[PDB]
């Protein structure tokens, strides 16, 4: 399982969706160090750009294989290969926005392949998201709970608002292996510290490069 995940792995992503009825399509390519928990992705908006909403609400939909796990915490994600895993997420913003995402992760000729679909509704026209007035995500901790042969993650996350302040959002993720869980050693409860940073931007966020560092730990 893990032996297919090398110290360096490339990844490719296609993401499609609608937010408040606006349709768009993105592609991404990048690479990271799965055991060190660091990854970078270069993302192009290919259809529907420039987006009429903050790219930040898509940022967390573009990579669970690249989490540093200490010796004592089994890695559900890396053990899933070669078949990979799916994740499904619901995010709720404090000002009314709701996002649903479904994601497929597979491994094809040693490349991690991501396919994502995003549906966003009820973002307020005067809020920082539809006004494109956001400045990225604050570092956060996700709580991971084993649940029916898979994992459930919970995060309270804060989106920085340009001019100051935070927009608070919660979400719940269900991570499920495509490999039988009979051949997977399961962790108990644990936490992941995430830092998601935008390192390059161009042409009203039609080109975005973002770096994530994610480290699993005991709670």
């Amino acid at each position: 399982g893990e032996e297919l995940i090398k110290e360096e792995m490339p990844m490719k992503v296609v993401l499609e969706g609608t937010v408040n009825g606006h349709q768009f399509k993105c592609t991404g390519e990048g690479e990271g160090r799965p055991y060190e928990g660091v990854q970078t992705m270069r993302i192009k908006v290919i259809e529907g750009g420039p987006l009429p909403f903050a790219f930040d609400i898509l940022a967390t939909s573009f990579s669970r294989t690249f989490v540093k796990h200490p010796k004592g915490i089994p890695d559900y994600f890396k053990q899933s290969f070669p078949e990979g895993f799916t994740w499904e997420r619901v995010t709720r913003y404090e000002d009314g926005g709701v996002v649903t995402v479904t994601q497929d992760t597979s491994l094809q000729d040693g490349v991690l392949i991501y396919n994502a679909k995003v549906r966003g509704v009820n973002f307020p026209s005067n809020g920082p998201v539809m006004q494109k007035k956001t400045k990225g995500w604050e570092p956060n901790t996700e709580m991971i709970y084993p649940a029916d042969g898979g994992l459930r993650g919970y995060t309270d996350m804060a989106l920085k608002v340009d001019g100051g302040g935070h927009l608070h959002c919660s979400f719940v993720t269900e991570y499920r292996s495509k490999k039988t869980v009979g051949n997977i050693k399961m962790p108990g409860v644990y936490a992941i510290d995430h830092r998601l940073e935008r390192i390059e931007e161009s042409d009203n966020e039609t080109y975005v490069v973002q770096r994530e560092v994610a480290v699993a730990k005991y709670s």
